[PDB]
């Protein structure tokens, strides 16, 4: 037998990954680790490629006494991936999210890392187009709250290519965006931005979002696609459905984002009763 690990499972093997590098064994952190693991930090950079390779990456920020402070795990619906967010400290505080991959072992084949310089208070480089795409994220959200479709389209290529659930078909092309947030409008979507990242690749940012929406029609339909599983509301009329999740775009030469992922699993699904 082989099989992917749950939600569950890779939630909890990030969290460990955290647990690990706070007690300072590197030993133990290595073991979490697929033997040809990748490791990208931060996201822009080369890769290290094995345990060897991030024994001598590790080794030293576990001496410094390097400490993760993780937030809220975030699963997905394609067996493998979990994101968390983080506050890493050292002098200096780095707000990240790792976007990991957890194979069928049970351990992790692959981390990076996303934080840019404007997410560290440990160099004050100037980085305008980290702003920019962070901006960007959560500019989003603010135009499906607003109810503006057209302004929304504004901000993606045409060439955009887009999952939601991580885990599910990968859409492509404006008509399909302008379907998902046609939608979300029509289901009153209010999305709530809390912590954002960039990448230093000049392309990545990344958004921590709340959201919520009415119950119908998309709690049956996603129930329906064996996405969530939720308790039968009292009033379904009412009742909201909360779903916590972290997009990752992706942006262009050209400033328009032109990749999109949103990360949630049925784990990140909630019933709001009222
Ligand atoms: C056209 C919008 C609609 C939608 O995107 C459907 C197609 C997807 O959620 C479906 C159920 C799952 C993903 C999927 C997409 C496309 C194809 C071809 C698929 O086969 C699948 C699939 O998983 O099987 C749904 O999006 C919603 C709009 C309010 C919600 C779902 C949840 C949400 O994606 C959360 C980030 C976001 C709020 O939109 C509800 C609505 C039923
Ligand atoms: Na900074």
């Amino acid at each position: 037998g082989r099989h992917m690990p749950a939600e569950t499972v890779r939630k909890e093997v990030a969290l460990e990954y955290c647990r690990r590098v706070n007690a300072g064994e590197l030993e133990g952190v290595l073991q979490l680790f697929a033997p040809d693991a990748r490791l990208v930090d931060p996201l822009g950079t080369e890769p290290v490629v094995g345990r060897a390779a991030l024994a001598a990456r590790l080794a030293p920020a576990l001496r410094g006494a390097v400490h993760e402070e993780p937030g809220r795990p975030y699963a997905a619906h394609d067996g493998t991936s979990v994101v968390l967010p983080a506050t890493v400290t050292v002098r200096g505080r780095t707000r990240v999210m790792g976007v990991i991959e957890v194979g069928e072992d049970g351990l992790i084949r692959e981390m990076r890392v996303m934080w840019g310089v404007t997410d560290s208070s440990w160099t004050a480089r100037p980085a305008p187009d980290e702003e920019r795409r962070k901006e960007l994220a959560r500019e989003h959200c603010l135009r499906i709250n607003d109810g503006d479709v057209d302004g929304l389209l504004k901000l993606y290529s045409p060439r955009i290519r887009f999952e939601d659930p991580v885990g599910s078909w990968t859409r492509t092309g404006l008509e399909a965006l302008r379907a998902h947030a046609t939608m979300a409008v029509g289901s009153n979507v209010r999305e709530t931005a809390g912590l954002t990242v960039a990448g230093q690749d000049g392309r990545h940012a990344a958004v921590t979002v709340s959201a919520t929406m009415d119950y119908l029609p998309s709690g049956p339909l996603l129930a329906r696609h064996h996405l969530m599983t939720l308790p039968a509301p009292a009033d379904p009329h009412r009742a909201l459905i909360g779903i916590e999740y972290v997009m990752v775009i992706g942006v262009d030469a050209d400033g328009l984002i032109d990749e999109m992922r949103a990360y949630w699993g049925a784990t990140d699904v909630s019933l709001l009763d009222p």
